[PDB]
Parts: C-alpha cells; structure tokens; sequence
C-alpha cells in the first residue's frame, strides 16, 4: 500500500545551484522521503544532458521519452509507475520542496481516494481585469482561494484515466489537478511553504538559491 | 498639475534593512520622483518611534495621526495633502518599490481621469476551494487575473470621495482602489515588478533584504 513512484516530467532544470543541477536538487527532494520507491523522470528525445548526469544511474530512476505536452510526458511517466498504487508529480523547476509538506502531502493515501496537492493560500489583494485591457473590472475575493503548488498526489489508474479522457475530449489542461477536475473529481489542498517556487524566469535562479541556503 | 502629495498609512513598518528602517526605505522610494513634493504619513497615536526617525524633520514630510482601519489612515492624510490634484498611496511595509515602476505609475494622470495601481499579472494555476473546508472547487482562469500591489495613483478628491461613501455604506474594502471600485470605477492596471513585497511576516524581512540588496 504505502509504496509511491514519483513523476517528474523533464521534456530552466539543468541550471544550476551549488554544483547540483535544479532537477537533481528536485529529484533528489522526492527521493528523501522512504515512501517514493521510484522517480520517473520524463525527458525530450534528442536530451543529451539528463545522461552525463548521475541521476543516469540511480537504482532508483527510470528515465522515459516524454511529449510535446506536459500531460503526455506525465502520461509516458505513468507506463513506467509499475504497480504503484499512488503516484507523486512534481515539477523539474521545483527545487526548493521541503519534507515536511511532502510528507503531509503523502498522508493523503490514508484519508483520501481522490488525492491532492501542495498550495499555498493567496496572501494579496487580488483583480479582475476587464476583458481585453488592463482596466479593473473587480475584485476577485481571495479567501479560499489558492496558489498551486506541486507535488500533487493521486491513485496511480485514477490519474492515468483521467488525464487520458481530459486530452481526448480536447479540455484545457493546466496541472494534474485540473484534470481530475474535469472528470467531476476535488482533490484536496494540502498547505506548503509559498517558497516552493517553480525556476521559470532568469531572476528566480537566484531567488532559487536564497531558498534553499 | 503635476504635483503629487503621497500618502503612506503606517498605523514590521520598523524593523531595519541595513541601518535604515523598512518605513524609511519605503518613503525614500516615493521622493525620488520629482513629482512627488510631499509625504503625509499616518502614525498610530502613542506611536514613539517615528518621532526619533530622520523622516520626523524633513521639509517634505508631514505626519498626522492615523486610524483604527487602513481607510481611516488614509483619510487623515487626505486631510493634509493640500491642494495636491493627485495623491499616491502606498503601504509603509513596501521598501522594495523601483523607479522605473513608479514613474509607469504616475504617467496615469495624463491619461486617465480615474487613476490606477501598480500590479503583477498571476503566474501560478489558482484553485478555488469547496466553502468550508481544503478541497479543490474548480481552478479559477488565472488570464486576466492580477496581484494588486501599490502604490496605487488616483485624483485627491475622488479618492476621498469613493472612500467616503464606501465606508459609509459599510462596503468590503481592502485597498484603495477597492474604494473606486465600489463606487462603479475602474483604474488602470500597471504592471509593475513581482519583487515590490509587502514584509509581513517574519521571513520576509530577509526577502526584501535580498530583493533590495
Ligand atoms: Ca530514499
Ligand atoms: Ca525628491
């Protein structure tokens, strides 16, 4: 029951903080926990990096080829999960995770069949703008309302069916939630750390770097 | 008409960055512009500390006792803004403000006659939970969606005006523009950087240290 395989899909990452690269620093987060038995990770074919890296050889990392979308590299990820009953995703880009929201997040598998994810609750005023200019249309109430953090954790078939209907009946997909969403699904909100940030833009490399030391 | 009287309701605000404190900081960002000829800041009654800051001498400062709730400060400062056609309101916890932003900000009062705020377009997927209780409702479109930040431009007497009567009718108000808003206007939404934080929690007196310095 309590065995998980995490997902990462890595089709910013290969930057680097203190001689580790931000997917290693990541990876290396999901595998601090016993419970993760495995890390797919989900690469671009013709990623000639991932391999030079040591995470090549961990007995523990099974690499695939991902896709042109985030959610086929997730789904990639998913054929090689094994028998895993729930399944970890996180982001390549997520370098600063601490144990203790992945282990809260992981106490899901005992209270929850649909699973969850990390979140952090929105903290500032925030605005609608009107349709197609950069006028305030209003304000949008911000309690209850929450930022989406990842790991997201779910039942390994439960995920793997519900992003495979999402995509063929051609819905907008942002995370893994989303697509649990649009199958009729609410996982639940587990509250991390807001400096669980994603590298995305050149600035946050050093933000990055402030996190973690 | 381009004279600017700023408005700062500071009654964390002390804590220092670097020998200077976080109001100061915040001030000093605000008096860089030419067009700001004054900074009336709202200080609890009792409040002994700003009394033995720089600020409490200098020419273009004016301070005068806030209130129990964010308008009511702001109100109190409209009071000694004089004849200022547009005031500036910004938060005494912001010591992260840039030039280039501010001056975005203030080009609003030569083209538009209801103001706006400085603001930071949403990156993350939003989720909105089921009420009452840490499950995932639906994701809310993050297109369009903004963070509100400040400082936040508009004309003296309007302001004055929208939160009046706002407070008045006893309406949900959380920042200025929120005000214009009730009373059925729309300010514009200047992009402004992500780094302008606001320290509220004890973690982030050492984020704005980094961002500043
Ligand atoms: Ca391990
Ligand atoms: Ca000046």
């Amino acid at each position: 029951h309590l065995d998980v395989c995490a997902v990462v899909p890595a089709a910013k990452q290969y930057l680097s903080i203190g001689n580790q690269t931000i997917l290693e620093h990541s990876v290396h987060a999901l595998l601090a926990h016993p419970r993760v038995k495995r890390v797919v990770i989900a690469i671009s074919p013709g990623d000639s990096r991932f391999a030079q890296l040591p995470l090549a050889n961990h007995p523990q990392i099974t690499v695939v080829d991902g896709g042109d979308e985030r959610a086929d590299s997730v789904l990639a990820g998913l054929k090689a999960a094994g028998d895993a009953q729930w399944v970890l995703v996180h982001d390549a880009a997520r370098p600063c995770l601490h144990q203790d929201d992945l282990a809260r997040l992981l106490a899901l598998s005992e209270t929850s069949r649909t699973g969850g994810i990390l979140a952090a609750p929105v903290r500032d005023t925030m605005k609608r703008a009107e349709p197609g200019k950069n006028a305030i249309a209003h304000t949008v109430d911000r309690n209850g309302l929450w930022h989406a953090l990842t790991p997201q954790f779910f039942p390994r078939e439960l995920l793997h069916d519900c992003l495979t209907r999402a995509l063929n009946e051609g819905a907008t997909i942002t995370d893994e939630a989303s697509a649990l969403e649009y199958c009729g699904f609410h996982p639940q909100l587990v509250e991390g750390r807001a400096d669980n940030i994603k590298v995305t833009r050149p600035e946050d490399l050093a933000l990055a770097e402030f996190y973690l030391t």
